[PDB]
């Protein structure tokens, strides 16, 4: 599938640049012919077959066939997409308020009311994704999104699709690997991975949510991906002293080894603790 091949500067400005990773930059822009604002994402492009640098296009095609796919209040939405020689360029929908995890790196701990606020949302958004039988594959604190960070209950989007897959057959068999320390113990162990994978780092986020601190966190990469693969968590009392039952039985549910026995999206919306 091609793309748009006109010169992007002809029809967008660019400005403060939002971040950065391994093969991609993110600038906010704004469209000429609307003066509406976007963020681009800029990604590079494999320069041979056998390179390693770069994105490969069948990975740029996926990624991009997801987001033409999903529309849901809690998940980020592709605008358009142009290309050229070096890069791809998704013009996604622009969300201001920051990082989720620069937003706790201020916090550094929320109660469970604040916790859940934005548990529900990112909750609402994996239910979307999974009733399209697609999986994130890199739910963590840098990929959700803020709209606006300067109110009581901020209001959420979910980004970076880079590892996403249609699971159309229950599993995928690919090698797909993600950060170590949200990433579930199939992916660890190179196992067949579907949508339970995500249900994991959910529990890993909530973790992160109520606590400030890491459940599998090692002091190298090995570590912490031994760590997952053996289910080396504990519930600290000095973090979760005044911590419910009710919230480290949510935990407890999704931080599980075996993917069949993990709670799934609708058993996480009907939890106790979740569910009105
Ligand atoms: O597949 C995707 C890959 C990356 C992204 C990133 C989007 C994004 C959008 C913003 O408004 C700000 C930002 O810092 C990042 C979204 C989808």
């Amino acid at each position: 599938t091609v793309f748009r091949q006109e010169n992007v500067d002809d029809y967008y400005d660019t400005g403060e640049e939002l971040g950065s990773g391994q093969f991609a930059v993110v600038k906010k822009c704004r469209e000429k012919s609307t003066g509406l604002q976007y963020a681009a994402k800029f990604i590079k492009k494999r320069r041979t077959k056998s390179s390693r640098r770069g994105v490969s296009r069948e990975d740029i095609e996926r990624e991009v066939s997801i987001l033409k796919e999903i529309q849901h209040p809690n998940v980020i939405t592709l605008h358009e997409v142009y290309e050229n020689k070096t890069d791809v360029i998704l013009i996604l929908e622009l969300v201001a308020g920051g990082e989720l995890f620069d937003f706790l790196a201020e916090k550094e701990s929320l109660t469970e009311e604040e916790a859940t606020e934005f548990l529900k949302q990112i909750l609402n958004g994996v239910y979307y994704l999974h009733s399209l039988q697609i999986a994130h594959f890199d739910l963590k604190p840098e990929n959700i999104m803020l709209l606006d960070r300067n109110v009581p209950k901020p209001r959420i989007k979910i980004i970076d699709f880079g590892l996403a897959h249609k699971i159309d057959f229950g599993n995928e068999f690919k090698n797909i690997f993600g950060t170590p320390e949200f990433v579930a113990p199939e992916i660890v162990n190179y196992e067949p991975l579907g949508l339970e994978a995500d249900m994991w780092s959910i529990g890993v986020i909530t973790y992160i949510l109520l606590s400030g601190a890491s459940p599998f966190l090692g002091d190298t990469k090995q570590e912490t991906l031994a760590n997952v693969s053996a289910v080396n968590y504990e519930f600290e009392d000095e973090y979760f002293s005044n911590t419910s039952a009710l919230a480290k039985d949510f935990i407890r549910r999704l931080l599980v080894k075996d993917p069949k026995k993990r709670m799934t999206i609708q058993d996480s919306l009907q939890h106790p603790w979740i569910k009105p």
